[PDB]
């Protein structure tokens, strides 16, 4: 009460998201503290269409989660628009279609399993998510040894293209191994999943080393 | 008054965040006004022509982000009243073709007397690229780098123990990185971060 009164400044920076099966929510920078209770709404609209306007809670002024599911491959316009006694102002434009702003859901029942006899490979399963009807998926494949202390990673374009499992080779023998993975749009375009839940595996002992070694 | 001769040693890059930049060598004077278009395309997308600028006649920048993962076809055309011409075409997956930025926030640590660790963050590219670096010292005397042996900094870190270093001495660090196959080009060096090496009373002794 003490304080003076601004009128809003400019929202930038607005950005949205879709995280996978839920509606599109749009974060954007208030500015400085106006002293006003400024009043946040994320317009949107497709060009065929006038979606409702998007008032943004009290406890979280600079962002908002949309009323409308969301519908693929249509562009959308949004921007958000500030407003205090002081004044009313509006943020740029942005226009994009949601297929691009998708962060999806990490893949699960994720599994190692040991394959092909060998005592330097792991196998890695999972089943991806659901959005992988509507975009093609891209990973990042983690994986180091139990008492690793950092993580390694598959060359990402070993893993550019929607895929169900994975043979981690390389790797030394008799060793317990934790494996994560994460995805995203192929072409780079959204947000990285967050990392899936880890999962274990052992490789086999090295037969051949053992039997060189009682030689 | 000459055709345009055929545009040649095309090659691309792609600075990290930035749109792809492709250059070339113009060739002969034609001593007519010439036109330099950067063609590329996907086998599934013919991309935007890119008319190269008065200014920069032998280089363009695309209108279109990168996408990694996928080739794409890329030629030059050079075109006068005297008639038109392209170059070989060049056929890439972008990601063979970063330029990243150097890693950054390079800090020296020392919580020793020939040991500084140092400590870094490194580009968002490491989400498509594994990296290679490139280490550097000196003395904050020296005029010349040393480098660290690049087999030893060959994949994705965030940190690096830098040994056998001189006691009683502050030391000058910069890195760089790229793709770990060597398929791109190298970044610029980071920001320099120095440290000190603290007591040694043994090799005072030998040195006094």
């Amino acid at each position: 009460p003490g304080s003076s009164g601004l009128p809003p400044e400019k929202p930038k920076n607005l950005s949205c998201i879709v995280n996978e099966g839920k509606k599109m929510r749009c974060e954007w920078d208030g500015g400085r503290e106006t002293h006003l209770e400024t009043n946040f709404t994320l317009k949107s609209e497709w060009a065929t269409h006038k979606f409702a306007d998007c008032k943004a809670k009290r406890d979280t002024p600079t962002s908002c989660t949309v009323d409308y599911s969301t519908v693929y491959f249509v562009n959308i316009e949004v921007w958000v628009e500030a407003e205090n006694a002081l004044g009313k102002v509006t943020s740029d434009h942005i226009n994009f279609d949601p297929v691009y702003k998708v962060k999806p859901n990490p893949p699960h029942n994720l599994s190692v399993i040991n394959s092909e006899e060998l005592s330097s490979i792991l196998k890695l399963t999972w089943t991806n998510p659901s959005i992988k009807s509507v975009i093609i998926l891209k990973y990042n494949i983690q994986y180091r040894t139990k008492d690793a202390s950092t993580w390694s990673q598959i060359p990402p374009e070993d893993t550019a293209s929607t895929r169900s499992s994975f043979t981690v080779q390389d790797l030394k023998p008799f060793t317990e191994y934790v494996f994560r993975i994460r995805c995203m749009k192929e072409d780079g375009k959204g947000y990285w999943s967050d990392w899936s839940e880890e999962a274990s595996g052992i490789t086999y002992e090295d037969r051949p080393s053992k039997e060189p070694s009682f030689w």
